[PDB]
């Protein structure tokens, strides 16, 4: 009990510093301490009950600055603290956690599209590079299942991608997996039960509402019910056996919609609205502050 869905940063007109937390048990939102630097295109994750904001870009009137930053929010104090920075700025990043370590995957720095990957050790406050992906990927969806790290879709600088790959830590090696049925860049990717879900994204022409899942045993991708709203640059997380998608861009509006997927019924429902529409947030779940 006592866990909230935290949304950090995002974009509406400019990059945002908001940190807000939604309580599924009572529908409430809390506004918490702002990020030190506004950022969109970041990712969130949690290790040891602390929330981390990783990478992104500050789109502002004074300029556009890609972020190498790692910042840590402690719900007990409602304070952000800087951590060691990554080796390189990474906007439109994906992150995943394996055994207490944060993997930062891909992303962009100006016109550079990264294949590089680095791993953070909270106990030592150090980053180190690991093997790079087989493909350069920005807007990459990342998730961890059974202590394996998946990188899904994205944009390589020329093509939006349906391809996906998996990192096997004990071999420090990436291998391609079955490609998705749909090209998706800037999708939401998460794990639920024994599958990697990819929701929404942009296929080069349209924002998507379709959702597909990769069963890691059978190596197949299967479509599930589509979301009510097409969305790119959505936030995504899992909480108590359901997927939550937050915001994004539908080609017309920066959405405030939050939808929730129930895998038992294979249905999506609208569960709340963010306090304002935005895209490009980072999202994770930890204890209330
Ligand atoms: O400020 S945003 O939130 N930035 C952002 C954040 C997270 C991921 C991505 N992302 N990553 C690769 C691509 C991409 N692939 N092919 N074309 N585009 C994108 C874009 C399409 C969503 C972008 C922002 C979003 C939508 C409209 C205006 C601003």
């Amino acid at each position: 009990v006592g866990r909230l869905i935290y949304t950090a940063g995002g974009y509406f007109r400019q990059s945002l510093s908001y940190l807000e937390a939604y309580n599924p048990s009572n529908g409430s939102w809390l506004r918490l301490a702002d990020l030190q630097v506004p950022r969109s295109g970041l990712a969130g994750c949690v290790v040891g009950g602390l929330l981390y904001a990783v990478g992104g870009r500050n789109n502002s009137p004074d300029g556009n600055t890609d972020s190498s930053a790692l910042d840590c929010y402690n719900p007990m104090t409602n304070q952000w603290s800087p951590c060691a920075s990554m080796s390189v700025p990474r906007n439109r990043i994906g992150v995943g956690v394996i055994d207490g370590h944060i993997y930062a995957v891909g992303g962009s720095h100006g016109c550079i599209h990264h294949s590089s990957v680095e791993r953070y050790e909270p106990e030592r406050d150090e980053w180190h590079l690991v093997a790079p992906m087989l493909t350069r990927r920005i807007g990459v969806g990342v998730a961890v299942l059974n202590r394996l790290l998946y990188a899904v879709g994205g944009f390589d600088g020329t093509n939006r991608l349906n391809s996906a790959e998996c990192y096997y830590p004990e071999r420090n090696e990436w291998r391609m997996i079955t490609p998705m049925n749909t090209i998706r860049s800037g999708a939401g990717v998460c794990v639920l039960h024994n599958c990697i879900y990819a929701a929404g994204g942009y296929d080069g022409q349209d924002q998507l509402n379709s959702v597909e899942r990769y069963d890691v045993e059978t190596e197949t991708w299967t479509f599930v019910a589509p979301m009510r709203h097409h969305r790119s640059a959505l936030g995504i997380t899992v909480h108590q056996g359901k997927i939550y998608v937050l915001g994004g861009y539908d080609g017309h509006t920066f959405l405030d919609s939050v939808e929730c997927y129930d895998p038992d019924s294979d249905t999506w429902s609208e569960v709340t609205r963010m306090t304002s529409g935005r895209s490009g947030v980072g999202v994770a779940v930890t204890m209330e502050p």
